[PDB]
């Protein structure tokens, strides 16, 4: 017996029920009708979404190995079990274990490299002079080079083409992968693949990426020495040898490339958006700028760069950092997970192959938890008594086996690099503090701000 759920059209399925403009409303408006475990049919394909805390917590971290799989994400056809993010094959589970693993030791250095990047970020920042520039191509170069950095021990000017052109592919993809014809291109694949629409777009891009990544992997293997691994890349190349007459094969090159690119657009764009919607969300608030940069002076000076050890003694800082997280959901719906095995859940058997969604938006806006969940609020992680204040519904980062694997470099890509911008600059709105819409301006795989323009002024 199958979760509850609205009854499926042919053909159509369930797409009645469901707003491709917001998909994430739509959950939370079925949940409402079916509670915490509810199906849904869209395409042919057949889903479970869990909604809210308790619901989405057994899913991912009492299911771990029932819940592994990745659902299909036909746009990242170019990707599929291959990588990480869209790896649903027995390859999966080591190229994770071991990309993890590098992560974790290029980053003990982590620290170092965000610090070092902050230098550029200001310097590119005072540039602007106090004028309107729109920072969707300034802040996201930071995060950008520090994947480049681990990735390819690679350094970009703030004015390569190529650069540039590689973050639009970021912008230009994460835009359009929120927007409804993608979200029906997602669910209808072989009926539309083959029409025009802007599902061509994606699908170009993210063939100029992996086409580019591809390129540098090529360029490194043409040059790497097993006992200097100079990078990311390396470490993984590495790999590809150690084992070339072993029969069955976990590293292709294409395996190495596409594990590349998902780091590479992963640790770029995510953290990237975050910081806008931060620096946005700031400028509504003025207040609580005021009150961070009274933080940032009280505890770091208007000199000393910020360090990780100053995080344990900004509890606003702390707070905001985490509130901009949990207020924006960048990943509303989570990334899609896949029933392994025939699976019991609740009353309920999950067929393999069921698309499970396990909603984070749901969790991050728990209105016990979170108070008024709808309003920006640092209070959110504080405590009557003015100290940070840990959430266990703090997880825009998910959990569980497939928990997001930039999250250290995440956290700490965000408090340090915000940290250093506030320190430096006031920020300036172009409109009434009082005009800001924080909204979403698309809603599917991600959530997007919108466009906006400011001045940053110094404060050196
Ligand atoms: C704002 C920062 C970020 C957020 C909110 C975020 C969120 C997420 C979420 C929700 C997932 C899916 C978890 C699931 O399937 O249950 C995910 C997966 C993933 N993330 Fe992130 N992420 C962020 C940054 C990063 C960064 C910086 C990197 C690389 C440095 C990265 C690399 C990955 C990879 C490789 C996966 C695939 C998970 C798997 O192994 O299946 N992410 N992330
Ligand atoms: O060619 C390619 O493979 C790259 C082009 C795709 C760029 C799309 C960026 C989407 C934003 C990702 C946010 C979701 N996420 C991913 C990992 N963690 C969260």
């Amino acid at each position: 017996k199958l979760p509850p759920g609205p009854f499926p059209l042919p053909i159509i399925g369930n797409l009645f029920q469901l707003e491709l403009k917001n998909i994430p409303k739509s959950f939370t408006r079925l949940a409402q009708r079916f509670g915490p475990v509810f199906t849904l049919y869209v395409g042919s394909q057949r889903m479970v979404v869990m909604h809210g805390y308790k619901a989405v917590k057994e899913a991912l971290l009492d299911y771990k190995d029932e819940f592994s799989g990745r659902g299909d994400l036909p746009a990242f056809h170019a990707h599929r079990d291959r990588g990480i993010i869209f790896n649903n094959g027995p390859t999966w589970k080591d190229i994770r274990r071991f990309s993890l693993t590098t992560l974790r030791n290029y980053g003990m250095g982590n620290e170092s490299r965000i610090q070092r990047e902050a230098h550029f970020l200001l310097e590119a920042l005072r540039k602007t002079q106090g004028q309107p520039f729109d920072p969707t191509f300034l802040i996201g170069c930071a995060p950008c080079n520090v994947i480049a950095d681990i990735l390819f021990r690679k350094h970009f000017d703030y004015n390569d083409e190529k650069f540039l052109r590689l973050m639009y592919l970021f912008n230009e993809n994460f835009h359009l992968l929120s927007t409804p014809w993608l979200q029906l291109y997602n669910n209808f694949p072989s009926f539309l693949h083959y029409l025009p629409g802007s599902h061509r777009k994606v699908i170009k891009n993210v063939a100029e990426v992996k086409e580019y990544v591809s390129e540098r992997v090529k360029e490194h293997h043409q040059s790497l020495d097993p006992n200097c691994p100079r990078d990311l890349t390396d470490c993984l190349l590495v790999e590809m040898e150690k084992e070339k007459h072993s029969a069955e094969r976990l590293y292709t090159m294409d395996g190495i490339t596409v594990t590349v690119a998902d780091l590479f657009f992963a640790g770029t764009e995510t953290t990237s958006t975050t910081l806008r919607y931060g620096l946005l969300i700031l400028m509504k608030y003025p207040e609580i700028e005021e009150k961070l940069h009274e933080e940032i002076d009280r505890v770091i000076g208007p000199s000393r760069i910020p360090a990780i050890k100053d995080r344990q003694e900004m509890p606003y800082m702390d707070a905001v950092v985490h509130e901009i997280q949990r207020f924006i959901t960048l990943v509303p719906s989570n990334l899609p997970h896949e029933a392994t095995r025939d699976t019991i859940f609740r009353g309920y058997l999950i067929p393999k192959g069921t698309v499970v969604v396990p909603t984070l938006d749901s969790v991050l806006y728990d209105n016990q938890e979170f108070p008024d969940p709808e309003k920006f609020k640092p209070e959110h992680f504080l405590n009557e008594n003015g100290k940070f204040k840990y959430s266990d519904y703090f997880k825009p980062f998910s959990t569980g086996k497939r928990v997001c694997a930039g999250e250290g470099l995440a956290r700490m890509e965000l408090f340090l690099l915000l940290c250093a911008i506030l320190q430096h600059f006031n920020l300036k709105p172009l409109v009434d503090p009082k005009d800001i819409d924080l909204s979403p301006i698309h809603i599917g795989f991600g959530c997007i701000p919108p466009r906006y323009k400011l001045c940053v002024i110094p404060r050196s």
